[PDB]
């Protein structure tokens, strides 16, 4: 009943890394006690709210400093894309409505004092910021954090790294900021971030550090900004995606019917992890191939095909075993976005790979 109910709410979140947790400590502690209370209807508010705060979360950041194509590259990276100012100009996400990235003009080329550039700029607005250079962090750039550390909020030093397509990391940190510890007097971090690869240098350690320093609320959006380009990116989507369509399952309490439901779920689905239509037909001529005989190799498209009843009876003992059970909606969507992300992961190396299917099986489903 529902002391079992909620230790098997405990479990769950157990299984997600810190800075992935959609939901806070505490508020884990809350929902168990109203469970384990009884006071099932206050549990239930609760989880509605927090759903209502994921679904809703704006996302604001800020990134002030000098122009450049580095610049412009970390911007539309946040946003999603591959490819003498005094005002701030905002950069709309192309795929989230509730997420902006602002480009502020470097605080050297005004004539503002840091407390000035941060009202000028509506400091605010913010969730972050992000102070980047392609050169050399300046003394300005170290008394703007500490302007925005005396704001109470946080800022990440990022240097851009112009590339082709260990040492050079250590030679350029060394370049770039060995007078940042003097102006601030705790030790910021710098974050290297190439120009044409985000599995480069400090990117994932960025995304991890601005993950954890999130309101937990806010990291579901964040996570699903970024396009799915690494093994690292798709994995912080599967894992906030799997949270989040277990928050509904607890909120909430003709197998072919429910699947034709969740149609448009399981399209969003694929657009996050880069498998749709488009994005799938694209991968297949670079492989000399039709679309739908590079589909074959693919686990997703055939996931619903022994009878498909028997499959999810077994699949729903192994994922119930450390009873409790959720509707089936819940255990399909797990299913669907595990076989997704492993999709994903396998075309990172798609060419190679082919050398039935090309990515691993979503575990528990076949075997």
């Amino acid at each position: 009943g529902p002391m079992a109910w909620a230790s098997s709410f405990d479990a769950f979140f157990k299984n997600f890394k810190r800075e992935s947790k959609i939901i806070s400590e505490y508020d884990i502690t809350l929902i168990m006690t109203y469970i384990e209370e009884n006071k099932l209807q206050k549990a239930v508010s609760v989880i509605e709210k927090v759903l209502r705060d994921i679904e809703s979360a704006p996302l604001h950041i800020a990134v002030t400093g000098e122009t450049g194509a580095g610049k412009s590259t970390f911007i539309n990276t946040l946003r999603g894309v591959g490819h003498t100012t005094m005002k701030r100009t905002p950069y709309p996400h192309p795929k989230l409505p509730n997420v902006t990235i602002w480009d502020l003009p470097g605080i050297g080329t005004t004539n503002f004092t840091p407390q000035n550039y941060l009202t000028e700029m509506k400091f605010g607005e913010y969730d972050f910021f992000i102070i980047i250079s392609a050169t050399r962090f300046k003394e300005n750039d170290a008394q703007l954090a500490k302007a925005i550390a005396q704001m109470g909020m946080n800022f990440y030093f990022v240097r851009t790294k112009i590339d082709s397509d260990e040492e050079v990391l250590k030679n350029i940190k060394d370049y770039c900021s060995n007078h940042l510890q003097e102006s601030l007097d705790s030790e910021p971090p710098v974050f290297l971030v190439s120009n044409v690869d985000i599995s480069k240098y400090d990117f994932p350690k960025l995304e991890t550090k601005l993950l954890q320093d999130l309101p937990a609320h806010k990291r579901h959006v964040f996570s699903l900004s970024l396009q799915s380009l690494t093994e690292a990116t798709i994995n912080y989507k599967r894992d906030s995606l799997k949270q989040k369509v277990f928050l509904e399952a607890m909120k909430a309490g003709m197998i072919s019917d429910i699947l034709e439901n969740l149609d448009e779920t399981f399209n969003l689905y694929r657009s996050y992890f880069g498998l749709d239509d488009a994005s799938l037909e694209n991968i297949a001529q670079d492989l000399n191939m039709s679309v739908d005989d590079f589909k074959v190799h693919l686990r997703f498209p055939h996931l619903f095909a022994e009878s498909l009843e028997d499959k999810l009876f077994k699949y729903i003992k192994h994922i119930s075993s450390v009873v409790t059970y959720y509707r089936m909606a819940y255990y399909l969507q797990n299913l669907f976005l595990d076989t997704a992300a492993n999709d994903a992961i396998a075309l990172l190396n798609s060419k190679a790979l082919f050398e039935p299917y090309i990515s691993e099986p979503p575990e528990y489903w076949e075997a």
